[PDB]
């Protein structure tokens, strides 16, 4: 039986900038760096960034949906979105609307995005603003 | 302050086959779907499911190293690698470190992972045995 998420590995291009952008700017935690990766939590989350040659950087409009969301207090969540607009950090968009987000580009385009939210509470909030077909189970 | 990590987003091609194995293969919970997409949970993991026609089934070969690893006991391990052999999942990858992992593709070519242990248990190996270049924080 599966329990939750172990780790999340996203594979980069060049280590320094990665890890200047997950620590210095996103506030991670480091643990520990090699010559071919490094390892940062976030509360419970194990991040982990692979050197990976084949990484490419690709420009949003030609990658998927698949993103990374990280969870931020209502208290913060404007804050934080300013500092990274003020760094120069790249946005992408997302095809529809799913509550409070921010989204926003890694070095590498990996896809993230800033939430205010549970999943009870985008339940809740689908309940009443269902999208197109939604049924509950 | 980022608290963790909120929600993992997998773009798909095809709706059914992907929550076939996410929910009945990899026994997720599923919380709703709709015309292009589905919430499961796995423990404290919201998966999003969304429907993408960018979405190209993609060889291991052709992807990067980016990959997601699920958490499991190492009593239950054998048993649900054994589920996923039956079923014809095929494998990513052959563990050649340290502790239990099985690497698994989803449908369309997302990299996954089957992994027993924590972020400090590889710490602890890591600091017997560094890695080239490890320095440690
Ligand atoms: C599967 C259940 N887990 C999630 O809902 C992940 S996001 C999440 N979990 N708690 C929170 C707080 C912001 C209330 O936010
Ligand atoms: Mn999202
Ligand atoms: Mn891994």
């Amino acid at each position: 039986m599966l329990s939750g998420l172990n780790h999340l590995t996203l594979a980069v291009s060049q280590l320094a900038p990665s890890v200047a952008f997950y620590q210095q700017l996103l506030g991670m935690t480091l643990h520990a760096r090699w010559d071919s990766g490094a390892y940062l939590s976030c509360g419970d989350l194990w991040l982990c960034l692979s050197l990976d040659p084949q990484r490419r950087v690709t420009p949003p409009e030609e990658s998927d949906y698949t993103h990374y969301a990280f969870s931020i207090s209502e208290a913060d969540f404007a804050s934080f979105a300013a500092r990274l607009e003020a760094a120069g950090v790249a946005v992408w968009k997302l095809n529809r609307s799913e509550g409070a987000s921010h989204y926003f580009l890694d070095p590498d385009g990996h896809k993230l995005e800033l939430h205010v939210g549970s999943l009870a509470q985008r339940l809740a909030a689908c309940r009443e603003q269902p999208y197109k077909g939604m049924v509950f189970f």
